[PDB]
């Protein structure tokens, strides 16, 4: 009944509706101050007026409804994830990326079926069970035969619990291909809903076309996949406009299949190898915390990403207003796991170490999926942690001990889990 085209005209009249409600914003953002202190629902503009005035009141309650909302339905739940790059090739030639075809500065790596899967392998022993397969883009049936031949070899082969997919858009019949894979959820990103700035940014290939990539998820949806991922790059253009469109489309996909997007990956522009993106916007540690806050706030059940790598004391507190997705030992680069090839300029770090500091910080670390998407459920989230530990109960005995605590102390927190809490020690000798 709706299209996606539709999308573009409402997130743009806002956008301009917002922009002169930025010289008066007082009354509104008074109004809005209240909404949020009575807990009321929010609409578009009030949440783009939000994000575009910077006031000590009202960021300081956007941040408290944010963690409030985020512990009401996450809890102190992280969920870590890898992502396996199978392929630094592309036909594209954006400005911002380092995958882009006219490069040549790139050792251009694509992974056979055994490297593919000893990189699984590699991820796996990490404790990892969440995957992430990202690549470059090829013309359809290549990289969908490529996956054809991989995807299932991975998943008996290796222990993970979840494939998920980062591939560029498909054709109706690609993504019938694609749902027989058996893949977790379909991530595209918009990268900008900005038809003035995505035409900027966007130089060469197919990726050149905003349509055939705005809808994309709508034919992933259609094909018989029902989890599927938004996205939009910061920094391309102005993050507002962004920001509105993000939570457009999620509305659009709500109203139009009655199913929202399962999760909603914010990315940060990052440094890239011979990026040749000049004009920017820098988005402030302050600004984006308000994005994964009005992100977390408008839209409750659907999860958030954070696909960049982010400072610990950063990344944390945005766990704590919102993000319940995350990069964890992170290999941007093909091949690298076991094992310039990265798309980002990085300092790896251990998994054990994030979980270390994420204990501490009291988050719960889980491997398991199925958050909510379905439609508190910690037990489940419980149990994929107790498994991580005693997976590494060899490899790190001090981290095995205080894994156990710290599940003890949550498990006598919840007084309807009991039985949970007799049954994790006992699988904790
Ligand atoms: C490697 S692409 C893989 C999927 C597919 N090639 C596509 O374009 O949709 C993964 C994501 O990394 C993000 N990305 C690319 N360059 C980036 C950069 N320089 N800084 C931050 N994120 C970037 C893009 O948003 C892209 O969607
Ligand atoms: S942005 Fe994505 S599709 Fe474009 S060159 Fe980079 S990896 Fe390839
Ligand atoms: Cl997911
Ligand atoms: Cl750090
Ligand atoms: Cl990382
Ligand atoms: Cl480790
Ligand atoms: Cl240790």
């Amino acid at each position: 009944s709706h299209m996606t085209q539709e999308i573009i005209t409402l997130v743009q009249r806002t956008y301009e509706i917002v922009n002169k409600v930025n010289r008066n914003p007082k009354e509104e953002i008074s109004q809005i101050i209240q909404k949020l202190q009575k807990g009321e629902r929010l609409s578009l503009i009030e949440a783009g007026i939000a994000f575009a005035n910077d006031t000590e009141e009202l960021d300081q309650i956007l941040f408290w409804q944010a963690r409030k909302v985020k512990e009401e339905i996450y809890g102190k739940r992280i969920v870590l994830f890898a992502p396996l790059y199978l392929s630094n090739i592309c036909i594209n030639n954006c400005s911002y990326c380092s995958f882009r075809r006219e490069n040549k500065e790139l050792s251009r790596v694509r992974l056979s079926l055994e490297e593919a899967v000893d990189e699984a392998k590699a991820i796996r022993e990490m404790g990892h069970t969440r995957i992430l397969l990202v690549m470059g883009e090829e013309p359809e049936d290549k990289t969908l035969s490529y996956l054809e031949e991989i995807i299932p070899a991975i998943y008996s082969e290796v222990d993970i619990r979840r494939i998920n997919v980062n591939i560029a858009p498909l054709t109706l019949k690609g993504y019938e291909r694609l749902k027989k894979l058996k893949i977790g959820t379909y991530q595209l990103f918009q990268e900008s809903y900005n038809p003035e700035v995505y035409r900027e940014v966007h130089l060469d290939g197919p990726k050149t076309n905003f349509l055939w990539r705005l809808n994309a998820v709508e034919r992933a949806i259609e094909a018989g996949i029902d989890d599927i991922g938004i996205g939009a790059l910061f920094g391309l253009g102005d993050p507002l406009f962004e920001l509105l469109g993000v939570i457009a489309h999620a509305d659009y996909l709500k109203k139009k299949f009655g199913i929202g997007p399962h999760t909603v990956s914010v990315p940060r522009l990052k440094p890239a190898l011979n990026s040749v993106f000049s004009n920017d916007y820098k988005i402030s540690d302050h600004k984006f915390k308000k994005i994964v806050a009005l992100l977390r706030i408008m839209l409750p059940y659907t999860g958030i990403i954070l696909s960049t790598r982010e400072p610990q004391h950063l990344r944390d507190e945005l766990v704590e207003l919102g993000v319940s997705q995350m990069s964890a030992a992170s290999r941007t680069g093909p091949g690298e796991y076991r094992g310039e090839r990265q798309q980002f300029l990085l300092d790896h770090r251990s998994l054990a170490e994030i979980v270390e500091v994420l204990i501490d910080k009291g988050f719960l670390p889980s491997f398991c999926t199925a958050c909510y998407r379905k439609r508190f459920c910690t037990p489940d989230a419980l149990f994929s942690f107790v498994e991580y530990l005693y997976e590494i109960r060899d490899k790190h005995p001090e981290l095995y001990k205080k894994g156990n605590g710290y599940l003890l102390q949550v498990v006598k927190d919840l007084p309807n889990f009991e039985n949970i809490g007799r049954a994790i020690e006992y699988i904790l000798k």
